[PDB]
């Protein structure tokens, strides 16, 4: 039992992070940084512990020796008498979304739209939506095949940034963080709701947790779940009810990272953490709620039910399965064996 140094990504989760760090009684403290990558390289300096992050992620952090230690898991149905620590993870669907009065776009008519993807490096804001489409034209031009989006980690010079807003004063656009109006599953989509984008490469989870009421936010409000569509990739669209039949791919879920000579120490840690701050922990609403950032998801997705023990003690190439692994590989080789810092 020592202390946990948390890293947070931008001001946003450093500000969740010392609530979190107050409530716990500095059991768990924070470290900042304004890039995931800068937070992967606080953690290989061991000046951090650990971070949740998304497959992309643990795939860049992975190659570095770091490894995979919980994972975040949801609602689900199968398994109904295994507890949620214990439960396997289902994984989450990627897909990309429209607006149902943009008739006539389908997967087969996205060259030369504009895109929004939740931030370069991204499961299903990048990898899979650009690995399926730098296949299919047979080019590693990724980065003309959108006319403007907003790609978040991308030159902000460049066409990949072009319809990122920065924050509210205009600062920081395109920075891979919460800072960034359209950063994220929630940033995305609102890049899609309010026109800026033709599509949004989200996961099927982001397009009912801000519509229909579900969202307070001003932007998500009146948002109606029957005015977007799903592009599937046999050229087809669908209501977001047909998830499960219309998707780019099945990502796995994000996962708490840290060096594998911690691994175990953090571990125990964040048990004991959601025991306290988690879905029925003991403070919990009371408090002080580990899952919940107000559909910001920060530090951890809102939809978290709780953290779930991997088991198979799995390296991080199996964590993420090997199709994932294989996909990303091949992605990579347009921008082998090597960290990359
Ligand atoms: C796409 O994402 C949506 C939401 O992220 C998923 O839909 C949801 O379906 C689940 C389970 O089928 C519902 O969760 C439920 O909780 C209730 C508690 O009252 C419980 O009775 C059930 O056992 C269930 O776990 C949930 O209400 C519903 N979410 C919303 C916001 O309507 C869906 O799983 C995803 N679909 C695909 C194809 O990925
Ligand atoms: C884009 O097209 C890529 C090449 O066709 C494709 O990469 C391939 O990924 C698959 C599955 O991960 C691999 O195919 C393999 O077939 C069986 C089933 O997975 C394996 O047991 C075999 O060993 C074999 O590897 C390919 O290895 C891999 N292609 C290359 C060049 O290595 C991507 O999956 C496609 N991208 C998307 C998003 O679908
Ligand atoms: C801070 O961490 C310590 C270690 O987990 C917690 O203190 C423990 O309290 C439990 C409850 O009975 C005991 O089982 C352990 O023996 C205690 N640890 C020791 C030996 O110091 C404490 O609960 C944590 N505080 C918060 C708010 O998270
Ligand atoms: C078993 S593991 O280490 O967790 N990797 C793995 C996980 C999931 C999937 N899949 O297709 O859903 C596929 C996976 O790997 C392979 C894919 C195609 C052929 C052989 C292995
Ligand atoms: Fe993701
Ligand atoms: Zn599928
Ligand atoms: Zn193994």
């Amino acid at each position: 039992y020592t202390r946990v140094v948390w890293c947070a990504v931008g001001p946003e989760e450093q500000k969740k992070c010392q609530q979190w760090s107050q409530q716990s009684g500095q059991n768990v403290t924070c470290a900042t940084a304004s890039t995931t990558d800068d937070c992967i390289v606080l953690v290989l300096k061991g000046e951090a512990d650990a971070l949740n992050l998304d497959g992309g992620y643990i795939y860049t952090a992975g190659k570095c020796g770091l490894v995979p230690v919980l994972a975040e898991n949801r609602k689900s149905s199968k398994h109904s008498s295994l507890d949620c620590v214990l439960r396997p993870t289902e994984g989450y669907l990627a897909v990309a979304v429209v607006k149902k009065a943009n008739e006539g776009l389908t997967w087969n008519s996205l060259k030369d739209k504009k895109s929004c993807h939740t931030a370069v490096d991204r499961t299903a804001g990048w990898n899979i939506p650009m690995g399926l489409i730098v296949n299919q034209t047979g080019s590693c031009a990724f980065d003309e095949f959108f006319s403007q989006s907003c790609a978040p980690g991308a030159d902000p010079k460049s066409r990949l940034c072009a319809l990122c807003a920065g924050d509210d004063q205009g600062l920081d656009k395109c920075v891979p963080n919460s800072k960034e109006k359209y950063y994220g599953y929630t940033g995305a989509f609102r890049c899609l709701a309010e026109d800026v984008g033709d599509v949004a490469f989200v996961k099927n989870d982001t397009v009912w947790e801000n519509t229909n009421g579900e969202s307070t936010a001003d932007w998500a409000k009146n948002l109606k779940r029957e005015d977007f569509r799903l592009l599937c990739l046999d050229g087809t669209r669908k209501p977001v009810t047909e998830a499960q039949s219309c998707h780019l791919a099945v990502a796995p879920n994000h996962a708490v990272v840290s060096r594998s000579d911690r691994a175990a120490h953090v571990e125990q840690v964040l048990l004991h953490q959601q025991a306290l701050f988690g879905k029925n922990g003991k403070n919990c609403p009371d408090k002080f709620c580990l899952f919940k950032s107000e559909t910001k998801n920060l530090l951890f997705n809102d939809n978290t039910e709780c953290l779930a023990k991997l088991g198979g003690r799995p390296t991080y190439e199996e964590y993420l399965g090997t199709e994932y692994v294989t996909a990303i590989a091949n992605l990579k080789k347009c921008s082998l064996e090597a960290c990359a810092f």
